[PDB]
């Protein structure tokens, strides 16, 4: 295991034992999408949230053995497993602990590459065979159990891009590419979706849309960009993706 409902993760916790933290950030991220002035920018995290359909797990960066990437991996095949079952539009959602005060955003994003190298170590299964291995690829996507993935980082150190800031944890947003059944970015229906998330966006980021998410006219190349936007506009170079 490791992958938890929201029911399942525990009402309290004791700082110093593995996941001790998790409780707290659980209840921080919560409020977080939960809120309702302004509301949370993406709906579709709302609406999860309130549905019971987003799942939980966690990384204890003191317990590796045990509460670690291994583990992690683990309860990642368990999620992609619910993912394809049921609802379509679920999230897992990855605290990463114990909060480190005072981390930058750089280190952050340092340690969320890290975490997906090492996950890689413990998957069964092989790259797929229809995504390109090379991250200097446009074409190239974080894969793992055999499918490509869409994950982001979230951090305490976004200012501007306070959408991004789910909490005082390193979290990590896993789908599968299930939930966007019916809203891909050419659609009517996507497009209507893009146009209501950036109007939240507006109002609750003092930074506009990052200039690599697409227009959806065209697959977007060079993917890892979003992964770990930074706090301004600035565009890294599509061939620097660190993993
Ligand atoms: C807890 C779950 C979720 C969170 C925390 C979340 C968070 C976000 C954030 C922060 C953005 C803004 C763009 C960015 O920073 O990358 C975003 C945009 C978006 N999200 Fe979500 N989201 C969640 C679940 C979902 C689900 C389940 C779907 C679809 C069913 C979805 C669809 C979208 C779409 C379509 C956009 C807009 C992309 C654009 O304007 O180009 N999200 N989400």
């Amino acid at each position: 295991s490791y992958l938890w409902r929201d029911s399942e993760v525990s009402r309290s916790g004791s700082g110093d034992e593995p996941f001790g933290w998790v409780p707290e950030a659980h209840s921080v991220f919560t409020e977080r999408i939960l809120a309702e002035e302004p509301p949370y920018p993406c709906y579709f995290g709302t609406q999860g949230q309130q549905r019971g359909n987003n799942s939980f797990s966690a990384v204890d960066t003191r317990y590796p053995d045990t509460h670690g990437p291994a583990a992690l991996a683990r309860s990642l095949r368990a999620y992609r497993q619910r993912a394809w079952q049921g609802p379509k539009r679920q999230t897992l959602i990855v605290f990463v602990g114990p909060a480190v005060p005072g981390a930058e955003l750089a280190d952050d994003h340092r340690r969320f590459w890290t975490l997906l190298d090492e996950l890689r170590a413990y998957d069964t299964e092989p790259w797929p065979a229809d995504v390109p291995a090379d991250p200097s690829d446009p074409r190239w996507q974080w894969c793992f159990d055999g499918e490509p993935w869409f994950i982001f980082a979230a951090s305490p150190a976004y200012k501007d891009r306070r959408s991004r800031d789910l909490g005082p944890c390193l979290t990590l947003v896993f789908q599968v590419r299930r939930v966007f059944e019916g809203i891909g970015g050419s659609t009517v229906a996507g497009k209507a979706a893009k146009r209501r998330v950036r109007e939240g966006l507006a109002r609750y980021d003092r930074i506009g849309p990052h200039p690599t998410l697409g227009d959806g006219d065209t697959s977007t190349d060079f993917k890892w960009r979003q992964y770990t936007l930074p706090d301004d506009d600035s565009v890294a170079a599509p061939d620097a993706c660190p993993v």
